[PDB]
């Protein structure tokens, strides 16, 4: 099984708490975290694009950088991992997504790639005037669709005359081409998201469930599969968790139940043993180094799970006690 980070690229992370650890998005510390990622093997680094925040006691997510300058410059000061940013295809014309990923790639030595999304969340885009009306919700699959038909014209022949309802290209050039097979990831859980993902992506990224039920995704892994099946490419799941580990399973719940008693609740309202808002009711493992470990091989079991993408409570010791006391623990890691 695969592992990969999902970078701090806003404030506080993934923790809408004032018990949670409080943090700005920099380079520096997004450099510490991926370097100390590295150097514990882990196989890639995501960072996310979020363009407006949620506000509240702690401005969740009303401080964040840019996806694509942050992963160059974190391309920049490693050598192994994967690199991948984020794309809103509403905020950037697709020759430029395609030479700016082909400099990635001059600056990292191929290991970049691109996630690709579509965009949900009006207020992102309206604040600036380019959120294109209430039709974009149903047909945002077609939209991606002709940008990626762009993006492979150019990476694949360093040219593009594609001319469709939304783009029109005339001999559009973009040079030099990526060294190696550029890499595209989608995140779509709709039906029509996932057969976009079958189409055109190398993965799917989808959600985790529950809180230390493992294999609570299982069905979505199994509707990315047989989305597969349609186009016939290999085009494996990769699943988000938050992962709140301690030396104990009573230690890790007493840090868990702590964050939840902080919940920011203001900020939890312009947003909207169960999940929490907190974090977003993202998929949870809260236990011990061992308990943690065991959960992550039964995910390594459902059909389709090809990775996980993780964040932590705590980044840098997060990453730490992952490199030293949970993955030597792991069959699917040996
Ligand atoms: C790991 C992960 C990362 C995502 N990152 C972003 C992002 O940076 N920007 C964004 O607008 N949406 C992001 N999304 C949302 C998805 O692209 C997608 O729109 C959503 O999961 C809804 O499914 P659908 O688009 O097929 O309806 C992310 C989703 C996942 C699972």
């Amino acid at each position: 099984m695969k592992i990969g980070v999902f970078v701090p690229i806003g404030n506080n992370g993934w923790l809408i708490s004032t018990h949670a650890p409080q943090y700005m998005p920099t380079f520096e510390l997004n450099k510490a975290i991926v370097q100390k990622a590295e150097h514990y093997h882990f196989d890639f680094a995501l960072s996310m694009i979020k363009l407006r925040g949620f506000g509240g006691k702690t401005e969740f997510w009303d401080h964040n950088l840019e996806s694509f300058t942050l992963m160059a410059g974190l391309a920049a000061v490693t050598s192994r991992i994967q690199i991948y940013a984020t794309a809103a295809t509403l905020t950037l014309p697709p020759a430029i997504v395609a030479r700016m990923a082909a400099t990635i790639d001059s600056i990292s030595g191929g290991r970049f790639g691109v996630n690709l999304v579509t965009g949900w969340q009006k207020p992102e885009y309206e604040q600036m005037g380019i959120w294109p009306g209430d039709d974009y919700f149903s047909r945002r699959y077609d939209y991606l669709t002709e940008y990626v038909q762009v993006l492979r014209d150019l990476w694949g022949t360093g040219k593009s005359d594609f001319k469709g309802d939304f783009f029109t290209m005339n001999d559009c050039r973009v040079s030099p081409q990526p060294s190696v097979p550029m890499k595209v990831i989608c995140a779509g859980q709709s039906d029509a998201g996932m057969a976009f993902s079958a189409r055109y992506a190398d993965f799917n990224f989808c959600f985790g469930k529950g809180v230390n039920t493992p294999t609570a995704f299982a069905p979505t892994a199994a509707r990315m599969k047989q989305a597969a099946e349609q186009t016939g490419r290999d085009v494996g799941s990769y699943v988000l968790f938050m992962v709140i580990a301690d030396e104990t399973d009573d230690a890790a719940r007493a840090k868990w139940e702590h964050y939840k008693a902080g919940a920011d609740e203001e900020a939890l309202s312009w947003l909207t043993d169960p999940t929490s808002a907190v974090n977003i009711n993202m998929g949870t493992l809260v236990g011990s180094y061992a308990s943690v470990a065991r959960m992550l091989d039964e995910v390594a079991s459902v059909p389709g799970a090809e990775g996980v993408l993780l964040t932590f409570d705590d980044f840098l010791s997060g990453i730490e006690t992952f490199g030293e006391r949970i993955q030597p623990l792991m069959q699917c890691r040996a």
